[PDB]
């Protein structure tokens, strides 16, 4: 049964079962894996934050990208999100241009706040 026989995408070569497909059926053989670089996993919320990825970009976009359980944090492949995210934002670029905005809109937030808690605080002192 050919289907049975995945083809890594690293070396070409072909087997029947490895980490990476087992958990998240990226067709890469236990002799390719690169755990500390390529293959590599991270936190959700790292992934969310780091890459701007919403819940439904993970799992609702296809294919929806597969996660491993740690004792209860889940743990996705950097290269995944990394690929997801490219997709959902078009371009490097476009990504880039909304962490700045992000970041712009959440500082000017957080100053705005804290100064008017700070007249707040000299209106009833005063
Ligand atoms: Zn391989």
């Amino acid at each position: 049964m050919e289907f049975d026989y995945v083809i890594c995408e690293e070396c070409g070569k072909e087997f029947m079962d490895s980490y990476l497909m087992n958990h998240f059926d990226l067709p890469t053989c236990d002799n390719c894996r690169d755990a500390d670089d390529k293959h590599k996993l991270i936190t959700k919320t790292e992934a969310k934050q780091e890459y701007l990825l919403k819940d439904c970009d993970l799992e609702k976009r296809e294919p929806p990208l597969k996660f491993i359980v740690k004792k209860d944090m889940k743990l996705y492949l950097k290269l995944q999100i990394v690929k997801r995210s490219l997709e959902v934002w078009g371009s490097q670029e476009a990504l880039e241009e909304a962490k700045e905005v992000r970041q712009e809109n959440r500082e000017k937030m957080k100053q705005k706040k804290f100064d008017k808690k700070v007249k707040e605080l000299r209106r009833a002192v005063r």
